[PDB]
DNA sequence: ACCACATGTCAACGCGTTTACACTTCGG
DNA sequence: CCGAAGTGTAAACGCGTTGACATGTGGT
């Protein structure tokens, strides 16, 4: 299963969900909150869960049960490949000269600093 | 703020800005590059409304190349939108040392492709 | 028991796309 | 001139969202 064949037709919402899960696996409403933080608005759970269900059916997300009212969503191996593939495309178009590159380098350096 | 523009746009539109972040191009050149990305035919009836909409949002400038050809380029605002989305994806991808070194090798390979 | 939490589900609604027809412009 | 290039554009159409109802769980 190639993640490219399955992840280039996803909507911005779905791709943002995968990026959130790229940080760490999360239960439903925790994803909602982090999406809400990115969008600056409220995200309707009636939109989240069906989109999580779609990503599951596409093979990009696994749905496990923490307790029998809570599910934990996480990226499959194909899901992580989808996140990597999207980043390699974004970068291949952004890294157009040396200034663009070092900009990315300081971004990644600052990100690694926040992790300590 | 760069976030407020980037968040709303659709995937199709951000792909337009990613394309333009590499280089300013004319309409059908954007079309062909997205057709290579999607691996599907891209309807021009879909592209031109989207580029124009991105102009009304102040993220793309529409200039005259010929009087049958337009050149589309990123405004400084559109660039900040591209950079902000890049920063968010990276902020959530660089979760440990291996993730960072993965991004470093990608960026290094990209830089070596420049010549 | 109480009442959050967590997720399920849907159809009226919103909205962008598809699929056309259409124009003016440049090359040979 | 004649065809392709390049872009314009609108209505049927497809298709995901909105905003709500809904169930069942876990905590206190
Ligand atoms: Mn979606
Ligand atoms: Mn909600
Ligand atoms: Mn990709
Ligand atoms: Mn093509
Ligand atoms: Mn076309």
């Amino acid at each position: 299963p190639d993640a490219r064949s399955d992840a280039r037709d996803l909507t911005a919402f779905q791709k943002n969900i995968l990026t959130v899960l790229g940080e760490e696996a999360r239960y439903g409403l925790a994803i909602k909150r982090e999406l809400e933080e990115y969008y600056g608005e409220e995200v309707n759970h009636g939109r989240l869960y069906p989109n999580l269900d779609d990503l599951v059916n596409k093979g990009l997300v696994e749905k496990s049960e923490l307790d029998k009212r809570t599910n934990e969503y996480a990226l499959t191996n194909e899901g992580f490949d989808a996140v990597v593939d999207d980043l390699e495309w974004t970068l291949s178009k952004f890294v157009a000269d040396a200034d663009r590159r070092e900009r990315v380098e300081t971004i990644v350096a600052d990100d690694a600093a926040a992790l300590e």
